[PDB]
């Protein structure tokens, strides 16, 4: 029986740029930092990063981590990392504000607005080809 | 000005077999699905699976994707999983009780007792090299 999300570990070729990028852009906060590694706490997130030398990154494919926003920071947000050059790799099409953007790595990220029942309600109105809902 | 995990997606080659094995083998109630994707829920985790025919499974490195496990239900997961055929990508050498294995597109996935805290706790009493807490 499984509970939930225990915790994300991201493959890094650079841990100070990742940290400096998790916890100074973020707003994660470093718990522990080793010469491999570091762990990071969002919330009730846990993320480990884990040093990989010469790691490229993932190649493309929609494999993303979304971190959740509260509507009235949402703006606020993406023009702070807009104004720092983070890179963005999907415009929003879909229900609820998104930001895309990407760490260090390429590793794919969103800040989001919403839940997975605000998207089950919008898409009920609004459904993807062949949705079926249960 | 984020809250934590708002939800993950996977690509992933082939829908159906993924939504099996989410769904079947790890106990993630199906709650939508389309002709391009599906999302899931496990506890307060949601997944989404992102369609991509061509996709090949990510590269070997050390990105990964935890979910917790009481200790009481490990033994019988891992022999759950390991009966079915579920290919393993490392062994634990970490605290607490872990089970690492592959999806069906190569995504590494792990089973996990414990948590930040214990982690810290056990890390505290016997750091990792170059090991400094914050
Ligand atoms: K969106
Ligand atoms: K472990
Ligand atoms: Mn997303
Ligand atoms: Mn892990």
């Amino acid at each position: 029986m499984l509970t939930g999300l225990n915790h994300l570990t991201l493959a890094v070729a650079d841990l100070p740029a990742s940290i400096a990028f998790y916890r100074d852009l973020l707003g994660f906060r470093l718990e522990a930092r080793w010469d491999q590694g570091a762990y990071l706490e969002l919330g009730s997130l846990w993320l480990c990063l884990s040093r990989e030398p010469q790691y490229g990154g993932p190649a493309a494919d929609y494999t993303h981590y979304a971190f959740g926003i509260a509507a009235a920071d949402f703006a606020r947000f993406a023009a702070q990392l807009r104004a720092h050059g983070v890179r963005e790799w999907k415009q929003n099409r879909s229900e609820g504000d998104s930001f895309y953007f990407l760490d260090p790595d390429g590793h794919r990220l969103e800040a989001h607005v919403g839940d997975l029942r605000s998207r089950l309600a919008a898409c009920r109105q609004a459904p993807y080809a062949g949705m079926r809902f249960a």
